[PDB]
């Protein structure tokens, strides 16, 4: 079964970046998954590969 990108390979941190977090993001998948990144991921652990969407 195919794997996501690691939170590491996605450029993540342990806190939000200003306006941007996980939580809902443009890409978050509650309670602990992501559409960019592997699970378990933090509900505030923002990644650099998150979607450029408005
Ligand atoms: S794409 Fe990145 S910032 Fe967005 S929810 Fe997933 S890990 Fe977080």
């Amino acid at each position: 079964v195919t794997k996501k990108a690691s939170h590491k390979d996605a450029g993540y941190q342990e806190s939000p970046n200003g306006a941007k977090r996980c939580g809902t993001c443009r890409q978050f998948r509650p309670p602990s998954s992501c559409i960019t990144v592997e699970s378990p991921i933090s509900e505030n652990g923002w990644c650099r590969l998150y979607a450029g969407k408005a």
